[PDB]
């Protein structure tokens, strides 16, 4: 969906976000993805 966040979701339960800003993965969703 974003350019910057990887949307990285199963049903497995999967909240995941890679993003090569420092390479930080958001488990908790950021303000700059929905």
């Amino acid at each position: 969906a974003v350019s910057e966040w990887t949307e990285y979701k199963t049903a497995d339960g999967k909240t995941l976000y890679y993003n090569n800003r420092t390479l930080e993965s958001t488990w908790e969703k950021p303000q700059e993805l929905k």
